[PDB]
Parts: structure tokens; C-alpha cells; sequence
């Protein structure tokens, strides 16, 4: 899909159900959330298994979520966030972990109220 206008894609670094619970470089997947100021679906769930094949790990990584906007972590290396980074994607950490429902609920809060302006863009 070519997320619609006043959205944004958000992944959520996971190892269980809705969790965020995962660190960049070991969870099991990408929860990918599609996230408005005001809506939020869940539309993909992208799994990291093939990471054991990729000899440039966290670039494979980050290949999967070449499409969001932002990035929900429980933490990430340096080096990984800086390749997150290139890639245009926000990094945002939650050291002890909460619901993705929650993060995302805090995202629209910003991106109701003021937004910084590459964020205002796009809602």
C-alpha cells in the first residue's frame, strides 16, 4: 500500500504479540503500525528470521522497514540507529518496554498537539 496522505508507517521492534518488547539487533520481528494523528491500524507484521542469511545484518534490518517513518525500540546499538537514521527512519527507545498500543498512543500525542515540522508535513 502507499500509505495514505495524514499517515505515517510505524514499526515497532517485537518478540511477543503486541509487544513492544524487543532490542533492534535481536527481536523476532517488526510490527508495522499505519498511524494518523487521530487513527492507527495494524497492517503488517514483518519477521526477522532471514537475518540468519544476510551477511550486513543490521542493514537487512533496517531493509525491512524502509518504509516507516519511525522506529519503537526497547534499546539499539549505536552503529544500528546511525543505519536507521540514514534511512530517514526516527528511532525512539522505551528501556522497560510498554504495548505498542501505548507508543503509538504517545506518538499521536505529539502529532496532534505540535509536531515538528518534517512530522506536520505528513499529518
Amino acid at each position: 500500500e502507499r500509505v495514505p496522505e495524514g499517515s505515517i508507517r510505524v514499526a515497532i521492534a517485537s518478540n511477543n504479540g503486541e509487544q513492544l518488547d524487543g532490542h533492534f539487533g535481536s527481536c523476532l520481528r517488526f510490527l508495522v503500525y499505519q498511524v494518523s494523528a487521530k487513527d492507527a491500524s495494524l497492517v503488517d507484521i514483518r519477521s526477522t528470521l532471514d537475518v540468519a542469511l544476510a551477511e550486513d545484518k543490521n542493514a537487512w534490518r533496517v531493509e525491512q522497514i524502509q518504509d516507516c517513518q519511525v522506529l519503537y525500540v526497547v534499546s539499539i546499538g549505536g552503529p544500528a540507529a546511525a543505519k536507521v537514521v540514514r534511512a530517514g527512519i526516527h528511532p525512539l527507545k522505551k528501556p522497560k518496554g510498554c504495548a505498542a498500543q501505548e507508543a503509538i498512543a504517545e506518538l499521536q500525542t505529539v502529532m496532534a498537539g505540535s509536531p515538528p515540522p518534517w512530522l506536520a508535513k505528513l499529518v
